[PDB]
């Protein structure tokens, strides 16, 4: 019987995470360890300068004080949940995590943090705010599915679900991350004393959102499943960087 | 003429950034934009629900008040530094960023924000903190030559410098990222009121530290340079996931 570490990114009381927990407690033992306040825009952010305070609740749900999504699952796996989870699922998130985004996503990061357990970790995001209903069903399918048969390759599955009633989601689709044009907008806004403060503001237009992409999938009406890894090496850049090095003679006398 | 945007993640006052600033500033035009405090572990996190305030010191360095490394370089290239920088150098970090430490590193995050400039972003990490001089020599050497001859491919370089006297470092190796075992340590500490607080342990043991890894290079006394990209998609796992979805009948009814 599956042991589930359920975290998320929107906080221990987000409709997203609570819904998923009810659905999952139907066939698995779930233990929630989530951050205490919506703070999305954390990435694989990790509290290193300070220790972490824990708070447990009425049920058994833990919230990490000021804790980051990676904070949560990390504490969850090596201290807080015992016996250890078999999987971590990163609880239904209010809003997409597609393309370039994924690198900055706290919800993707919680999943990435469970890349080492018996089962692949699931990140789950709704594109919108209404049909949490649907994302739960999708996750359960994915989960019963792992339980009859283990997946031999891919330790992070990044799922996004369209904001449509289950009956209208056309299927699911294995995808690749898309990309936007480089973001560059900064919105200045000035404080009552004259000084300029800056907002980061909105991401670039969609660049590669062709047929193979997670963007196209969701746009079409499919669950989009992207397998993620954690090796950022640009392997094909290799010889070029080496020729360069030799060409200009850094690291060499000759 | 070479306009450098100089960030780091240990904070604008760290000896790694300051020593780098000084070395660059005698053949290059430099602007420091960095966090106001030690922000190690910050990964790609960014401030989205708040505006950011800056502070300028008399030497012109700029700090982003509660800014993340990412916050800093985004604001650096797009608002703060005029005219735009030619390059982003992410200041000499105290401690290595090797293997999968990369997904958590604020140092590399700062460079990832440099992705779209003329020259490739440089992330520079020292494996200790005796010899910042050493990392400086390297970075300066990387930067010249870069300005003698462009790098035809690869937008982000993850540079790790052994913690030795320059004379003792054997050379340079273009490398690939290694990987660690799961981390499992959670160092507990009691509150003065008796409550268990949790500190996040260290990075796990080197696991893949093979012949051509970033680990191997540093341990043997070489500078490691790794080309990095931002695509999280595990492409080679595509068909396996696709066969698994079909084998389990999720997203098809037959
Ligand atoms: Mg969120
Ligand atoms: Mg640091």
């Amino acid at each position: 019987s599956m042991r589930i570490l359920l975290s998320n990114d929107d906080g221990v009381h987000a409709p997203g995470i609570q819904t998923l927990a009810k659905a999952l407690r139907e066939f698995a033992d779930v233990q929630v360890v989530a951050p205490d306040r919506n703070r999305s825009g954390a990435s694989n952010s990790l509290t290193l300068e300070s220790s972490l305070r824990t708070f447990t609740f009425d049920n058994g749900d833990i919230a990490v004080q000021m804790g980051t999504p990676t904070d949560c699952v990390y504490l969850g796996v090596n201290a807080l949940m015992r016996p250890r989870p078999d999987i971590v699922v990163s609880g239904i998130n209010a809003g997409p995590n597609l393309g370039d985004d994924v690198i900055y996503s706290g919800t993707v990061a919680a999943a990435m943090e469970g890349r080492h357990l018996g089962f692949p970790a699931l990140a789950v995001s709704l594109n919108g705010y209404q049909h949490y209903d649907t994302a739960a069903a999708v996750t359960c399918a994915l989960l019963r599915g792992l339980s009859r048969e283990p997946l031999r390759t891919g330790r992070i599955l990044n799922v996004n679900v369209p904001d449509l009633p289950l009956a209208q989601v056309k299927g699911i689709r294995v995808t690749r991350c898309g990309s936007r044009h480089p973001a560059d907008k900064v919105i200045p806004q000035e404080d009552p004393r004259g000084n300029t403060l800056y907002w980061i503001g909105p991401p670039g237009d969609k660049y590669d959102a062709g047929p193979d992409t997670d963007f196209a999938a969701v746009d079409e009406g499919y669950v989009s499943v992207t397998p993620l890894h954690v090796d950022l090496t640009a392997h094909s850049a290799h010889d070029v960087v080496s020729d360069w090095l030799d060409s200009v003679g850094v690291g060499t006398q000759w």
